[PDB]
């Protein structure tokens, strides 16, 4: 049989942050193999379990002896005999064998390696590009022509990063390309004029986690006055070249006790005054608003606490008909959950996050959730990432249009990027990259547009 | 036939550092397939466009073109296990002395493609393919790398007022990969926590390390040493010390010194006292070794400074070893000279500053033939491709030197030294302190 699997085993790998994550081998009886590697978030609440050591003595208590041994010892001997391309049926038994809906028994680190390790083994069996095998085989689809992603981060703040600004990122989106190599160029002219800017105003140009840029900035406003003086002097259109998508993160900076989004950061700083600072969320949406109206913003991701689904509604009223609304944190790639946002139009988006639900199946079944609602599936990295390329196919494979994979430094994202660019050159004229085209689930105004 | 070149074409895609670099894919009548990546940092020429319209100038698109209209149609046909004739048919195809022609970054993207896909066809990992088809050396056991990981970056593209360049832990009391890593992780942590604890920034540079606004040397080795024993290991027995002075930087050939350029613009440094004879170098890098556990000293003194070198390495070569990088470039030639000079005790093998494989491999055979080490390098711009790491295992070198333990296109490379050291089992060793064979440590350094 081609596609048996006769071996299967994980090791500890590193991630983009030096930090220890989970890397699985699949080889089939036919000698073929798939590899995949998990990546990492900087630990949500309904997130699938990312399952650490926690021992002091070893990695600052990130590693990841136990996950490795759950699918050595444990998935790897149920596994073994199997057809790997049966993607649904291997992944349903991870489920069950975990017993637990948040995976918290074997790990979702360790689950994710091997959903997508077999995967990986079954396209190099076939002999066919991941992204094909993923559409045709995995998701049924019969396709032959294949829709480009269009990429959104190169400024962060909040949270992880090390200045006074609360939102946490700020991404540029090269919608007016008609390539993926042409989306790129964009993107890589736009980093590097931003460098040169920030370089000169005597800001640190070191490389955040994701790639991008943690200046010492005292307002969003100035971050996204900088990211428009990047796209004018790469020699691009502000808005119907590239636009801006923003993740605010309102989770990170929402004040419980008030329920009030409280620009924490600034205010602490003595940027910010604390009164006019601390926003209902009918301000917050406003204040969202007027940034749409002043800069040329596209995408907002989590502009609402994920304790906040009356104001995710109202958002989506009031801005979603022409800007896309993404829910990350509110539905964690979780189908159940997403289903619920699609019932109350929460959101006209979901972010999808491998990991935070665990297999391959489940997050097909969130992808294809979001399709019947026409939402836009942005695919999604995490903040530690490894050389693995998956997304990439994935993204190209639903034909979600959109991905979500890091700023133009760090090859954990680079990597993605080459990789959309041999998808791109493979399949000639059936790659598409859409533009301003990709979204089906808003209506861009034609001033944004041009 | 299973060896035979069907296919071949190049095209651009990004280094980490966001700039275009060439990529190559050889496909072979039998269906399988090599993929190549080429960095980027006397070197051969890395061919540049010169647009302004595009990535500002720095497109590869020529490069990317003399591979697909001059040197893909050239290999059509031939056998992709013959690297040598391949590699010197290319050479003859570009016809300059410095690959000026077709550039180093079109012939190294197809030197290396090629080479992963033999490896491919001949169902071997590419480090065996490397050592016993390629150097024919007929290995089953195969030396890891003790890897020296640059943390705390200075010199010229660095935003602070050190002049030396990188600042590398080596961990050489591991006695695994795994364990090597391990260390170098937790190091590396404590690293970031001690920084953030000082105020500094922790942000990465180019290669993974940290670029803190620190005043001297002194300061980086000071916390080196400190992140060392705050992730609990013993400075010198389990975790030393490497440098890359990159002395050529701040070499004035005017006044023959090494004028500490940067430390003395920023007022750290009084200019006279920091405007060094050879042997005022020479003698501070000695008391550096003396206060610090630096087991290894790269481009110690300048390219245009040989008998510095040699004075250097007879002074301090027998028990520290003294690196040449841009001393001879990866050049065979300039290598052969070095050994009869004795400039060094070891050669940073920088694979796209001489531009093949084939070439790549003769300076290393000059240094094992001279009892010198051969460090297989990334350069400061890199790609996800991993052949550094099967190279350096392949020629049994037992050192890299391949960046921090952050960003992939570094981190890339350790994994797939992880994955080699899982797959070949016992067949596996990690030397630690034993991997030098071309100085004596101090027994006090690594005891």
């Amino acid at each position: 049989d081609l596609f048996k699997i006769a071996d299967l085993f994980a090791y500890q790998v590193f991630d983009s942050r030096g930090f220890p994550t989970v890397a699985c081998v699949v080889k089939l009886a036919s000698g073929h193999t798939g590899e995949a590697m998990v990546p990492s978030g900087a630990t949500g609440e309904k997130e699938a379990i990312e399952l650490r050591d926690g021992d002091p003595k070893a990695y600052f208590g990130k590693g990841v002896s136990q996950a490795v041994q759950n699918v050595n010892q444990t998935i790897a001997p149920k596994l073994i005999g199997l057809n790997a391309t049966d993607q649904a049926a291997i992944d349903a038994l991870m489920i069950q064998l975990d017993g637990t809906p948040n995976k918290a028994k074997l790990g979702a680190n360790a689950i994710l390696a091997v959903s997508l390790a077999v995967a990986k083994a079954a396209a190099s069996a076939q002999k066919t590009s991941l992204f094909k095998y993923l559409a045709n085989q995995v998701m049924g689809l019969n396709k032959t022509e294949f829709i480009l992603t269009v990429p959104m981060n190169v400024i962060n703040g909040g949270a992880h990063a090390d200045n006074n600004i609360d939102f946490q990122e700020f991404m540029i989106m090269p919608l007016g390309a008609n390539s993926m190599h042409q989306a790129l160029k964009m993107a890589s002219e736009t980093f590097h004029a931003l460098q040169k800017l920030l370089k000169q105003r005597g800001l640190n140009t070191n490389k955040g986690d994701e790639g991008g840029f943690a200046p010492n900035l005292k307002l969003a406003e100035e971050a996204l006055d900088l990211m428009v003086e990047a796209i004018k002097a790469a020699g691009y259109q502000p808005g119907s070249d590239i636009a801006i998508a923003l993740d605010v993160a309102a989770s990170e900076f929402y004040d419980d006790t008030t329920k009030r989004y409280v620009f924490k950061k600034g205010i602490k700083a003595k940027i910010l005054d604390e009164k006019e600072w601390s926003l209902t969320t009918a301000q917050m949406i406003a204040y969202l608003k007027k940034l749409t109206e002043q800069y040329p913003i596209i995408s907002i991701e989590d502009g609402l606490s994920e304790h906040d689904w009356e104001g995710m509604e109202t958002l989506t009223k009031t801005l979603g008909q022409h800007i896309q609304i993404v829910g990350d944190d509110l539905y964690c790639t979780n189908p159940a959950i997403a289903e619920k946002g699609v019932a109350h139009k929460a959101t006209n988006s979901i972010l999808i996050k491998l990991n935070q639900i665990g297999t391959l199946t489940e997050t097909i079944k969130a992808i294809n959730i979001a399709k019947d609602a026409n939402w836009s599936q942005v695919i999604s990295h995490r903040s530690g990432e490894t050389e693995d390329t998956t997304i990439a196919d994935l993204a190209v494979a639903a034909c979600t249009g959109q991905i979500k994979t890091g700023s133009m430094s760090r090859s954990e994202r680079i990597a993605k990027y080459n990789r959309l660019l041999q998808i791109e050159l493979e399949l000639g004229n059936n790659a598409k990259y859409l533009g301003w085209n990709t979204f089906k689930n808003i209506k861009p105004q034609k001033a944004l547009e041009h």
